[PDB]
């Protein structure tokens, strides 16, 4: 497939098939990869970077998919900045929405707790990443640190896990009594019924599956 990117030489551009009517420059033997976020081609320089750390990262260290943001700036509605060190990743203004269990009721409780104290999601992440570094909080992607260069989706996935642990560690005395009065759901954080508003309001889902 003929491909022309931001950094392709002019001669390449003028040789593409024409439309229908009613510092780096790409070498001949080089290749292109499509940004997983914006679908636009960029020169694929990952192999080069392996022995030259001077080349900007072009992939998420967690899912290994390519993203163009650190390399030359990605633009798309819905794109907040799709590749970054985790501690600096832009998760968007709505990242607290459904952050706990995809459960708006549980999530609103956390939003209220943070807003009451004038805290932002950023403050919560910073505190959570301190705990992560001490080994007090844990991640499924267990090798991720605040310094890992990762994408929006992988960062968000870990932010949900850190946030759940942050929530877990809030003393009951610091939450409204209407929150703490609710009995634990037998099925815990993975309950499938908590997507229904009534069930979500009735039971606490910040807990684990009941076993014995
Ligand atoms: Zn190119
Ligand atoms: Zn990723
Ligand atoms: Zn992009
Ligand atoms: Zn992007
Ligand atoms: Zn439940």
């Amino acid at each position: 497939p003929y491909v022309v990117c931001r950094q392709c030489p002019e001669y390449r551009r003028q040789a593409a098939q024409p439309p229908h009517c009613p510092d780096y420059v790409c070498p001949l033997q080089g290749s292109h990869a499509l940004c997983t976020c914006c679908f636009q081609p960029m020169p694929d320089r990952r192999v080069e970077r392996e022995q030259d750390p001077r080349v900007a990262p072009q992939q998420c260290a967690v899912c290994l998919q390519p993203f163009c943001h650190l390399y030359w700036g990605c633009t798309r509605t819905g794109c907040y900045g799709c590749l970054a060190p985790f501690c600096e990743l832009n998760l968007g203004d709505k990242c607290l929405d459904g952050v706990l269990n995809n459960n708006s009721y549980e999530s609103d409780i956390l939003k209220n707790y943070l807003a009451t104290r004038g805290l932002t999601w950023k403050n919560m992440l910073t505190e959570s990443l301190v705990a992560l570094q001490r080994g007090v909080f844990l991640l499924s992607d267990y090798r991720v640190t605040g310094d890992t260069v990762l994408c929006y989706c992988c960062g968000l996935r870990s932010f949900r896990e850190l946030t759940y642990q942050y929530r877990q560690n809030i003393p009951a005395s610091e939450l409204p009594v209407a929150v703490t009065s609710r009995p634990d759901c037998y099925w815990g954080r993975n309950c499938r019924t908590q997507v229904k508003a009534h069930h979500a309001m009735k039971f606490n889902h910040i807990c684990e599956q009941t076993r014995f």
